[PDB]
C-alpha cells in the first residue's frame, strides 16, 4: 500500500532518536569482514584433534550456524512492521543489524568449509528443544507481525528473537566457547570471529531493550506479558542446555587431553544467570 | 512457518553464487561514512545563492530524497520472497542492498541539515507523474511479493525498482546532478556523497538485471512481461522529467549566474538512453 509522504522530504531524519545514534555507533563499529579471517590454524587445529575430539566442538558449532541463518531471515518482518509504523530511525538501524547478522552466518560456514566439515550435516545436534525454539518458535513470532503489529505482538517477537534467542542463548554460548577452546588454545580464527560476533551482538541487544520497553512504557500491563513470554520459553533454553551438557559429558576426551575441566555446572548457572539478567533490563515503571 | 532446516548446517553457502560474490565486493567497497562528509562548504555555498539560485536545486533533492527513503523502506518484501525461497545467497546481498539505501537516505537528509532547509517541506515538488511511481506503483509491486512471489510478479519488482527507479530515474539524476553542479564548482560534500551513492548502485542494478534474467531464461515469455512493464511506467517517467524540464526553464538564473548551458534535451535524452540501455540488459536468451 502507498506512501503518505517521505519524513525527509517533510522534515529530516530525527538526528536524537535512541535508534539513529544506535545505528552511527553500528557503522563506526561494524567495519569487521569475515573474509578477512585467517582460518588456515584452525584448520590444523581440528586436522590434530582425534575423531572423538573433533566432534566434541561440532554441537555448538550446529547450534551457532542454524542459529544465525534462523536470525538472519527472521529479522525481516520486524523490519517491515516498524517500517509500516513509520519508525524510520529503526529501520535505518535494523539494516546494519540484518548485515551483521549476514557476516554471522559467514563466519560460521567460512569456519566450517576451512576445517573441513562444510559436506557434513550438522542437523543431527538439534534435539527437539532446539527445533523448538529455532525451527518454529522463532519464524512463528518474527512472521506473526505482517498481520499483526500490536504491541503483544511486538514484544513477544522481540522477547524471543532479542531476549531469549540472543540474550540468553547466544550470550551463554559465546560465554562457553572462550570457556573452553581460549584455554585451550585452539581455533584462534574461530575465537576471533566470536568476539567481533559477541560486540555486534551488544548492539541488537540495546535494540530489544529499547523496542520491549517503550512499549512497556505504554502499559504496565505489557511487564507481565514480556515476564511471562521469557518464562513460556525458558524449558526449552534449559532443555537445549542439558541436552548440549549430557553430550559434552559423554565425549570427554578433548576435556582430558587438553587438562581443561569443563564446570558443565558453572556453564548452566551463567545460562540462568543470563535469563534473569535480561529480565532485569526492562522496568516495569 | 517453520524452518525446515538450514543450508549452513546441512551444506554451506554456495560460494560460487553470484549473489555471494556481489555481496563480497558490497562489503569490500561499502566502507564510506554520511557522517564523515563535510558540508560545511556545501552551507556557505547554498546561503550564497540568489534565492531564485536556490530553488533551482531544490527539485531535484526532493527527488532523491524521497526516493532513497521509498526505496529502503520498499527493498524488505524481495528480500522476504527471496528468504522464503530459500535463496540464502541473495539474502546476505540484499542485507548490503538495505543498508545502502540507509546511506542514501541520510546522506541527503544530512545535506538539507546543513544547507539549513531541513525545516522546508519539499513534497510540493513532486507531481502526479512522480507519485504514480515512487508514493504508489512501486510499494504496490513490492508488498505484491508477500502474497505473489510468481514469476510474473518477482519480474515486475525489480523491473519497477532496479530497472526503472533506480537504473532510470536516479542513474539520469546523478549525470544530471554533476551536469550542473560539478561544472560550477558547487555543493562538494553533496557532490562527494553522490559519487560514492553511485558506486554502490553500481551493485543494485547487477541484482536487478540477475534476478529478471534468471527468470526470463527459463521462459522467454517473460521477456515480454519485462518490456510490456518498462514501457507501462515510461509515461509517470517522462512526465515527471518534463515537469522538473518546466521547472528549470521557468528557472533561469542557476544556470547564467553559474556560466551553464543546462542543456535539458541533453538530459532529457540521456533519460531516453538509460531506459533503451535498461530495455537491453536483459535478452531473450542468456
Ligand atoms: C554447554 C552450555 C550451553 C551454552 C548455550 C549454547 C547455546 C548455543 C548457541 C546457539 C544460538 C545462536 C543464536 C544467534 C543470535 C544473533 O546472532 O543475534
Ligand atoms: C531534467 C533532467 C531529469 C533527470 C531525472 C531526475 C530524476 C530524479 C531522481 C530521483 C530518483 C531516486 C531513486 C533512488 C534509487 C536507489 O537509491 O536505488
Ligand atoms: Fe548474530
Ligand atoms: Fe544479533
Ligand atoms: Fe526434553
Ligand atoms: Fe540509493
Ligand atoms: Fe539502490
Ligand atoms: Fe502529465
Amino acid at each position: 500500500v502507498h506512501h503518505d509522504g517521505f519524513q525527509t522530504v517533510k522534515a529530516t531524519i530525527d538526528w536524537e532518536h535512541p535508534m539513529f545514534k544506535l545505528y552511527e555507533k553500528a557503522k563506526r563499529n561494524g567495519k569487521w569482514n569475515p573474509a578477512d579471517i585467517d582460518f588456515s590454524q584452525d584448520q590444523k587445529d581440528f586436522a590434530s584433534l582425534t575423531s572423538e575430539e573433533k566432534i566434541s566442538a561440532l554441537p555448538l558449532v550446529a547450534g551457532f550456524s542454524a542459529g544465525e541463518e534462523a536470525v538472519t531471515l527472521d529479522i525481516l518482518p520486524m523490519a517491515h512492521a516498524l517500517a509500516r509504523q513509520g519508525r524510520l530511525e529503526d529501520v535505518l538501524f535494523l539494516t546494519t543489524f540484518m548485515h551483521d547478522e549476514a557476516k554471522h552466518v559467514e563466519m560460521f560456514s567460512r569456519w566450517q568449509q576451512a576445517v573441513g566439515i562444510g559436506q557434513m550435516d550438522l542437523s543431527v545436534f538439534h534435539n527437539d528443544h532446539y527445533k523448538r525454539i529455532f525451527y518454529e518458535a522463532l519464524p512463528e513470532a518474527m512472521n506473526r507481525l505482517y498481520a499483526d503489529d500490536s504491541p503483544e505482538a511486538v514484544i513477544r517477537a522481540a522477547t524471543v528473537y532479542n531476549m531469549i534467542v540472543e540474550g540468553t542463548l547466544a550470550e551463554s554460548g559465546y560465554y562457553t566457547f572462550r570457556q573452553i577452546y581460549k584455554k585451550a588454545g585452539l581455533f584462534p580464527g574461530l575465537l576471533q570471529g566470536i568476539d567481533y560476533l559477541n560486540m555486534d551482538e551488544g548492539r541488537h541487544i540495546q535494540f530489544g531493550i529499547y523496542t520491549i520497553q517503550r512499549i512497556v512504557n505504554e502499559d504496565e500491563r505489557y511487564y507481565e506479558l514480556f515476564i511471562r513470554y521469557m518464562d513460556e520459553l525458558w524449558p526449552h533454553v534449559i532443555g537445549y542446555v542439558d541436552y548440549l551438557t549430557e553430550l559434552g559429558k559423554r565425549q570427554q576426551q578433548l576435556a582430558r587431553t587438553y587438562a581443561l575441566e569443563i564446570d558443565y555446572d558453572l556453564l548452566r548457572h551463567y545460562v540462568i544467570k543470563q535469563f534473569n539478567l535480561r529480565k532485569k533490563q526492562i522496568s516495569r515503571t
